[PDB]
């Protein structure tokens, strides 16, 4: 798990997220769905945003942005103890959705990235190592649900 030092970094980087959670939402999507263009087919309401463009300027990507990350943070402020809050969302995502482990490790990697390309030089090393670690812990614990209902893609 987290350190208490740990889930602290990880809620402060938060703080910066939630300065402007439509901004980071979108951008995390758009990373995603620019560097995986995979993704995107997972989604029937974006599947029309044939250019980075048209990304940028469908409002209704912001707010789906929102919708991932505050469900997100929602969980990262459990600290861990968020088995109620991610125990839905992994069954959504496999059964629903249909989104394979490895479309959240791209989410979460362009999490990362978007932290630094927001925040450039004020996303130290200490906060990476920390987000990092809830990042995967939150796959993580997906994965186990995934294990489960015996889900792959
Ligand atoms: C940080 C990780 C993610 C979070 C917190 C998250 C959160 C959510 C939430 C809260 C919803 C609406 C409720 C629900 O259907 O469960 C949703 C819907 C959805 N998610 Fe995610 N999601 C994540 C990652 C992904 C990824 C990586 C994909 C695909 C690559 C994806 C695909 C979808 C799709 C297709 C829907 C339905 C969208 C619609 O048509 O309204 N999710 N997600
Ligand atoms: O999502």
């Amino acid at each position: 798990g987290l350190s208490d030092g740990e889930w602290q970094q990880v809620l402060n980087v938060w703080g910066k997220v939630e300065a402007d959670i439509a901004g980071h939402g979108q951008e995390v999507l758009i990373r995603l769905f620019t560097g995986h263009p995979e993704t995107l087919e997972k989604f029937d309401k974006f599947k029309h945003l044939k250019t980075e463009a048209e990304m940028k300027a469908s409002e209704d990507l912001k707010k789906h942005g929102t919708v991932v990350l505050t469900a997100l943070g929602g969980i990262l402020k459990k600290k861990g103890h968020h088995e109620a809050e991610l125990k839905p969302l992994a069954q959504s995502h496999a059964t629903k959705h249909k989104i394979p482990i490895k479309y959240l490790e791209f989410i979460s990697d362009a999490i990362i990235h978007v932290l630094h390309s927001k925040h450039p030089g004020d996303f130290g090393a200490d906060a990476q190592g920390a987000m990092t670690k809830a990042l995967e812990l939150f796959r993580n614990d997906i994965a186990a649900k995934y294990k489960e209902l015996g889900f792959q893609g």
